[PDB]
């Protein structure tokens, strides 16, 4: 995107270098049937640090060669009434970002 610069992470956490956000490997991590305080553990809260506001979650792909139009695969986690895991929308991203 427009703001490139990925000069932002808090903190030292090596792993990938596309991102400071949720990848594959903590998709493979958490299962529907968890709530939303489970997911947001084990996945790590959205950016708006508020995962108990919505009922929809938008994630991102580990650190994958984009060999398409679009590049990135965003996992959409869809929560119950009672805020409890229902699907686990993975699906394409934007053609960028």
């Amino acid at each position: 995107g427009s703001h490139m610069s990925t000069l932002e992470r808090v903190v030292y956490r090596p792993d990938i270098n596309q991102g400071n956000y949720l990848t594959a490997n903590d998709v493979s991590k958490i299962r529907v049937g968890m709530t939303q305080q489970q997911v947001a553990y084990a996945l790590g809260t959205p950016l708006m640090s508020d995962p108990f506001g919505t009922n929809t979650w938008f994630y991102v792909f580990r650190q994958q060669p984009g060999h398409e139009g679009v590049t990135q695969q965003t996992l959409t986690l869809t929560f119950n009434s009672s805020g409890v895991l229902t699907n686990i929308d993975n699906k394409p991203a934007l053609s960028g970002n």
